[PDB]
């Protein structure tokens, strides 16, 4: 069975990070989205799962990401492997891992455990490793003696912004959910206002590709356990630091098949973990877009760092998905922008990758948060523009310097381009009052390949993981459980940009 997108993404990360192939991005066969029996499509957790219910009383959508964090956990024989953003899991999602790891007990299991969230130089964390690691041991009860445990917030870059944004459970190797949903109880659980997102949940070869990733950000949290500015640790039972836990279960052997999906795993390694991938020929010619709208205090990583490039390999793998559509792109993100400065206001070769496809008739949909979105820099569905013009004027100007002519640029930007903030029913506020808050990663293309993961369209120099499918069945159910119904209700905040009938 063909896969000409992956193909296309493959051949954009084998050149821009040969070296980081089998740790920070990796192609796998054989793989199963996990889906329970009788739910085909139920290895998409889209949370909170009230399409077209503006009350969203009966939230099914986080109850079933939550069980099958826990069940996934409960599976577990020799390892669990999580990260988040900061803070620690807490509130629910603190229960699965708990309730998970004492069932593994109960069943005889020994499982070693890392947690690793990302923290901000601005952000204060109120539960610190050791205090995080003592509470887990208190619930724990008398299964905590046989759960090793590693856990450890880390920043790798105070100046360039830089520490651990990917989202993951990884269990012995074998299962993995990845997505942009944080566990943290104040943005999906305890709330009348929830974020919506959405997390996908697979097992198989790409389960170990995630392994291998996380073993990458611990071999650095291990090191630089040296400079407690960087990395605060603890451990339990007298536990050494595991930077390698992944490939210590994996063993020699290859991982085993488990159904017929084709992956590429991919991530990024941000910024002060490692300079550049050093066995990396890539040299782009690097776009050379102004912004008389903005420009970057800090040097810009995103549009003007060759070596950034190799070392994050998420950014080429993003771009080259958007450019491998044929047909139509759909688009499903917190922002395309980000705030400026500190930040690049956008990713000039994303914008370019667009615009091109617009030009050639390609459809192209975008759907971001609200712009009513107001919330600080760490915040769950903020956004990061006052209206929905300053992505279609980005289009407009990207596609004039493309083209020559502006009325070119009319017809490509008129005529293909769907901009709408994001609504999941007819109401178009919450009926709490608040509006909706959209956190998804997600890029579909062709109903033939997708990205769910953490890492956002808008310019961010994080680490970030997430997973690029390529199956026309699975991108069927993304287009009928998610797409669809997003563009359904969607449309409703739709944009017309200035120029167009
Ligand atoms: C505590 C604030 C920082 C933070 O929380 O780090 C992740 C944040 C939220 O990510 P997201 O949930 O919007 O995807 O992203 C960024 O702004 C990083 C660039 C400065």
């Amino acid at each position: 069975p063909p896969t000409p997108h992956l193909d296309a993404i493959e051949r954009s990360l084998r050149d821009t990070s040969p070296g980081l192939e089998g740790s920070v991005w990796q192609r796998t066969d054989g793989n199963r989205l996990d889906a329970p029996d009788g739910d085909p499509a139920g290895w998409l957790l889209q949370t909170p799962g009230c399409w077209g219910d503006a009350g969203c009383k009966d939230r099914a959508g986080t109850r079933r990401l939550l069980d099958k964090m826990t069940r996934n956990i409960a599976d577990a024989r020799h390892t669990v492997d999580i990260s988040s953003l900061a803070p620690f899991p807490n509130g629910g999602f603190e229960d699965a891992v708990v309730d998970g790891l004492k069932a593994s007990v109960a069943a005889g299991h020994s499982p070693r455990v890392r947690i690793l969230v990302g923290a901000a130089p601005i952000y204060h964390l109120n539960v610190v490793p050791s205090r995080y690691r003592d509470e887990l041991i208190g619930k724990l009860g008398a299964a905590a003696g046989k759960v090793t445990l590693n856990v450890a917030s880390m920043t790798t870059s105070k100046t360039s912004l830089s520490w651990n944004h990917s989202k993951l459970l990884v269990v012995d190797g074998k299962t993995a959910i990845t997505g942009g949903i944080n566990t943290n109880k104040d943005d999906y659980l305890d709330t009348a206002h929830p974020v919506s997102d959405v997390d996908m949940a697979l097992s198989g070869p790409a389960a170990r590709s995630a392994g291998k990733y996380l073993d990458t950000l611990w071999d650095w949290t291990c090191r630089n356990a040296s400079d407690p500015a960087k990395v605060w640790l603890a451990t339990s039972n007298g536990a050494s630091c595991m930077p390698s836990m992944e490939q210590d279960e994996a063993g020699s052997a290859p991982a085993e098949p488990t159904g017929d999906v084709p992956v590429i795993a991919v991530g990024g390694l941000g910024v002060g973990i490692k300079e550049s991938d050093p066995s990396s020929g890539y040299h782009p010619d690097l776009p050379t877009a102004p912004d008389t709208k903005c420009t970057v205090g800090l040097h810009d990583n995103t549009n003007a760092d060759r070596d950034y490039d190799t070392v994050n390999p998420e950014e080429n793998a993003l771009r080259s998905l958007i450019a491998s559509a044929r047909s139509h792109v759909e688009i499903s993100q917190q922002d395309l922008n980000a705030t400026c400065p500190p930040l690049p206001r956008y990713d000039i070769r994303t914008y370019d990758t667009l615009a091109g496809k617009l030009a050639a008739g390609v459809k192209v949909r975008i759907v971001v948060s609200d712009p009513a979105n107001r919330g600080a820099v760490g915040s769950g569905g903020r956004s990061q523009i006052k209206s929905l013009d300053e992505i279609s004027d980005t289009l407009r100007t990207r596609l004039v310097a493309l083209t020559g002519d502006n009325e070119k640029a009319s017809r490509a930007l008129c005529g293909n381009l769907q901009l709408a903030s994001f609504r999941s029913s007819d109401a178009a506020k919450w009926a709490d009052g608040k509006p909706y808050a959209l956190h998804h990663k997600l890029v579909s293309v062709d109903d033939s390949a997708f990205y769910i993961g953490s890492k956002n369209l808008y310019p961010a120099w994080l680490q970030d993981f997430g997973y690029i499918v390529e199956s026309p069945a699975a991108a069927q159910q993304l287009k009928t459980e998610l797409l669809d119904p997003e563009w359904k209700y969607s449309q409703q905040a739709a944009a017309t940009p200035a120029g167009c009938p």
